[PDB]
This record gives structure tokens, sequence and C-alpha cells, in this order.
């Protein structure tokens, strides 16, 4: 029965008229602050620590997307010079920034901070700025970085101990880091927090950078607001709120998801297309889970595979609405890309959609039979039901630079994509185990793991956590140069992994239950603008 809570928002987003006067004002001053900030990056005689801090600040402020070349060449130069700025803070920052950019900098730089036993000198426990940067850096480690195996536990215990007596805004920056690291967090979300809660309150803040950050964030927010309005109208013209009452109305939440994948203005068309897909597949998921019967679902799955409007008659009236909306959406996609001549790539997203549906069917079949497959079998089916292979393929649709070779690479299920999918699965299964078990779904991850290995619930979740950790180290390795495809195409995958982490931060389904997790984010990103 129904159960799902209605949209918290309402028509709050259908309407958005951009005051073109304020937009142009912001744009004009931004361009000036842009070159001022560019000149700052091009400064000659700056120290390593100062240069790393500048780059770090510009990134955290969310304005680094304007200087991808400038920042790259500086980090490239820093990578090849191998200068030993000897302190922990500068070292950890140097490590993180280079790694996040693909530069495979050796982790032995952390040797000078460890004793002959390989552990961190407990004497560094009084260096907060060093401990903090080390904490952030501990989240970007790969499988070849065992030198940092105790870095997270080290920095954490000492950061928690020192936190209560630190001056603001440092105290808040640390408290926030311990709750959410920079690397595994959503870009806009972390930027919003840095700009308003940290940098603005920083005594040594650079006013030009703060002004730039605030204006830019607010200007882009106007675009996000426009996009969300366009997708809200599109969502109402479908009126699935009344025709398909069993489904979830989370179009705003789906926009947040697409905004987490990419926020840059150039990805406007991409975000819009992606929001429509997530929203659409959410219904298909809602159909197989809380509505359709064994027969109906089998007819639906088969209909999707054929991908022809003629098969609509075999489907009951309510499924006819879903089925047609889906084909039309893809016809719209083909039409949007008709201009550039990138219509020939829509099929990739479709083949992935069919895959998701096949597994949705298998998932229900297992539920009916009361099947509890071994972990091996479970994953071979449950990985696609996360829809991550699908969403990742979709994100490329609007990306004007995406070629055939990029989709070709993605179809082979790369390790980075594979890792991203695993994280989404493991995290969802750890959070939703108990709830799904109460509904009779004994085919869930933790359950399969428990009976397959003969371990308790605690051990099963603990092992799943290790799978996510491994997946994270795998994602970190995928970013390292030479990348199989352009970095532009690896970020969406990375972001997808970031969104799950952030959504299930309180170990609860954030999409189905937005209010506690997603609500604040949506308010801070799509409602309230950073007050200047
Ligand atoms: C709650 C949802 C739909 C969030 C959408 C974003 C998403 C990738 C979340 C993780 C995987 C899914 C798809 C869970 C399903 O809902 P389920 O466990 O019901 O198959
Ligand atoms: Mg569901
Ligand atoms: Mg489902
Ligand atoms: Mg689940």
């Amino acid at each position: 029965v129904a159960d799902f809570s209605p949209s918290l928002w309402g028509d709050q987003f259908l309407s958005f008229s951009i005051d073109n006067q304020v937009a142009e004002k912001y744009a004009q001053e931004i361009e000036a602050l842009k070159e001022q900030t560019r000149s700052m990056l091009l400064a000659t005689g700056r120290k390593l620590a100062d240069t790393l801090n500048l780059i770090d600040i510009i990134e955290r402020l969310g304005i680094s997307y304007h200087f991808e070349k400038e920042i790259d060449e500086i980090l490239d130069q820093i990578y090849n010079q191998n200068s030993n700025c000897n302190d922990l803070c500068t070292s950890a920052l140097q490590f993180r920034l280079l790694r996040q950019h693909g530069f495979n900098i050796s982790p032995e730089i952390f040797s000078k901070f460890q004793d002959e036993n390989g552990k961190f000198k407990e004497s560094l426990a009084s260096d907060v700025l060093g401990l903090l940067n080390l904490y952030e850096a501990s989240h970007v480690r790969t499988h070849a970085d065992d030198i940092l195996e105790d870095a997270l536990a080290f920095s954490t215990i000492h950061l928690e101990s020192a936190a209560p007596h630190l001056k603001s805004p440092l105290r808040e920056q640390v408290t926030h880091a311990l709750e959410q690291c920079l690397h595994k967090g959503v870009p806009r979300v972390e930027t919003r927090f840095f700009i308003s809660s940290i940098y603005d309150k920083e005594q040594s803040k650079n006013n030009v950078l703060l002004r730039f950050a605030k204006l830019d964030f607010n200007l882009l927010q106007m675009l996000h607001k426009q996009e969300l309005a366009q997708v809200s109208r599109w969502w109402k013209d479908l009126d699935f709120v009344t025709t398909l009452p069993y489904a979830r109305d989370r179009v705003v939440e789906c926009y947040f998801w697409a905004l987490g994948v990419y926020f840059e203005p150039q990805y406007s068309q991409a975000r819009v297309m992606l929001v429509k897909t997530i929203s659409m597949i959410s219904i298909v998921d809602d159909t197989f889970d809380a509505y359709g019967t064994v027969k109906e679902l089998e007819a639906y799955t088969d209909a999707i595979q054929r991908w022809d409007i003629n098969e609509i008659d075999r489907l009951p009236d309510y499924m006819k609405i879903s089925y047609k909306a889906i084909l039309d959406l893809y016809k719209d996609y083909e039409k949007e890309l008709s201009s550039a001549g990138r219509s020939h790539i829509v099929c990739h997203a479709i083949e992935r959609m069919k895959e998701v549906v096949r597994n949705y069917n298998v998932e229900s079949t297992w539920f009916i039979e009361g099947y509890t497959p071994p972990v091996s079998e479970y994953l071979s089916n449950a990985l696609a039901t996360t829809t991550y292979y699908y969403l990742a393929t979709t994100s490329y649709l609007g990306m004007k630079s995406a070629t055939e070779q990029d989709f070709e690479w993605l179809s082979k299920n790369p390790k980075i994509l594979e890792a991203s999918v695993i994280i989404c699965r493991v995290i969802d299964d750890t959070a939703t185990y108990e709830v799904e078990k109460s509904r009779g779904q004994i085919a869930t991850g933790i359950e399969c793991c428990m009976r397959d290995y003969g371990i308790s619930t605690k051990e099963a979740m603990a092992k799943f956590q290790n799978m996510a950790e491994t997946a994270w180290k795998d994602i970190n390795e995928g970013l390292l140069r030479p990348t199989p495809v352009s970095t532009e195409f690896l970020t969406p995958i990375l972001n997808l992994a970031r969104i799950v982490e952030v959504t299930y931060i309180h170990n609860l389904d954030g999409y189905t239950h937005p209010e506690e997790v997603l609500k604040p984010h949506i308010i801070n990103l799509l409602v309230d603008s950073i007050k200047i």
C-alpha cells in the first residue's frame, strides 16, 4: 500500500524569472574578479606552501572550474620539481591536490613524519593544521599507499581531542571534516559550507576571492533554479502524481543528484537530460517494488526489451503510461542531439536501461520464490539495479565532448565504474537491510552474505564496508594518469560515488527520506543564496 511520503516542496520550483538585471551585474564583476584571480595564480616568486594554499582555497570556493589550465600547469610543475617543503601540512596538501589531479606522487613523502616502525610520530599530535590536511589526504589513498594505513585513525583521534578548544572558524572546519571529508563529499555542498561557514568568517580571508566565490555561486544557482523549473514543468505535464500514485515524487531530489554529478554551466543540457532519466527510472523501480504483479512485470520487462510502441497493448493501462513516456523521452533525447549529430549515441543509454529492467525482474522473481542466492550470484544481478551503470552512461549524453569511443570504453564496465557501482550497492544494502528484511525481501545483500559465509549481521556489514573501502582505492587509481579517457568523463563516475556517500551519511535512504539529509542540501543549494 501507498506508504511513500509526498513531495516536501510542491510548486515552489515551477516558477523562476531570472532578473536579467542582477544576472548581468554579477557576470560583469565576475569577469573582472576572474582575471584578478588568474593573475594571482600566475604570480612568479611564490612559496610552495602559499601556492598550494591558493589552489586549495580556489578549489574549495568552487571557482576552480575557471582555471583548469592554470591550476594544472602549476601542479604539473610541482610534480616534476619534487621540492621538499618539509612540514606535514604542506606535504599532505601537496599529496592530496596532485593525486586528485592524476599525478601519481610517491607516498614516501610521508616517511619523514614516521618513525622506524612505519607509524606516524605521536609528536605531530599537537599540529592541528598538519593533522587536518593529513586527514583529508588519507581519503585519496590507493592500494599502493600502505604507508598511510594508519593516517586516518591517527589524524582522527587527535583532531577530535583538539577540536573543542580551537578558535573559529577552524573549530568548525575540523568538526565538519570529521563528519565529511572533502574528497568523498559533493562539490557544491562542500563549497556552500566553505564559502558561508568558513572562509567568510576567516580573519585572514582574501576579500577578492570571497567576493568572487559568493557572486559565482549565486549566479550559477540562478541557472540551476531555471533548469529545475524547466524540469518541474516537464514533470507536471506528465502528472504522474495522480495517474501513477504508487510512485515517488522526487523530481527535485533527482535534480540534486544530477547537480552532484556536475554543476558547471556547460553541463546544462546534460543535467536536464540526466534529471529526466533518474526521475523516469525511479518510477520503473517503484512499479516493480510496490505495485506490479509477477505477470504484469514479466510483460513489462519483455516490452522494454523489444523497445517498440506496438508492444504497448500487452501492457495494462497504467504501465502503458510509463512505457510511452519512456520511449518519448528517448525520442526527445535523439531530437536534442539531432543538431550536433550525436543522436547515434542514445542507444547506449537504452541498452543499459533494458539491463536495469531485466535485473529488476530477476529481483522480484527471487523475492517470490524466497530465493537467497550466494553473494557471487547476488552481485551479478544487484549491481545494475543500483542504476549506476545506467546513470553514468546517461551523464555522457549531454556532454558535447563525449564521442563513440568514450561510450565504448564505458560499456566494457571499467574498474572505476565498477567501483562506483559497488559503493552504491554496499552502502544501500547496509542502510536498507533491516527495512527490506521486514518486507520479506530475503534476497538482500547482507542476508545473502550472512548465509553464504555463515557470519552475523555485524560481520556481513563489516565486510561490505571493506568492499566500499577497496572500491574507493580503486576509484582513486582510476584517476591516475594516463587515464583511459579524458578526466572530464571520469568525474561524473567519481561524483556518483560521492552522492551516495552523502545521501546515506546517516545510514538512511536519503532519496526516499529526503527531509533529514537532502532537504538541507536542497535549501542551501537551490533555495537560499549565499548572502553577500
Ligand atoms: C532510493 C533511490 C531510488 C535513490 C536513487 C539514487 C540511487 C542510485 C540510490 C541507490 C540505489 C537504488 C536505486 C536503490 C533503490 O531505490 P532499491 O534499493 O529500492 O532498489
Ligand atoms: Mg525501491
Ligand atoms: Mg527495485
Ligand atoms: Mg537495497
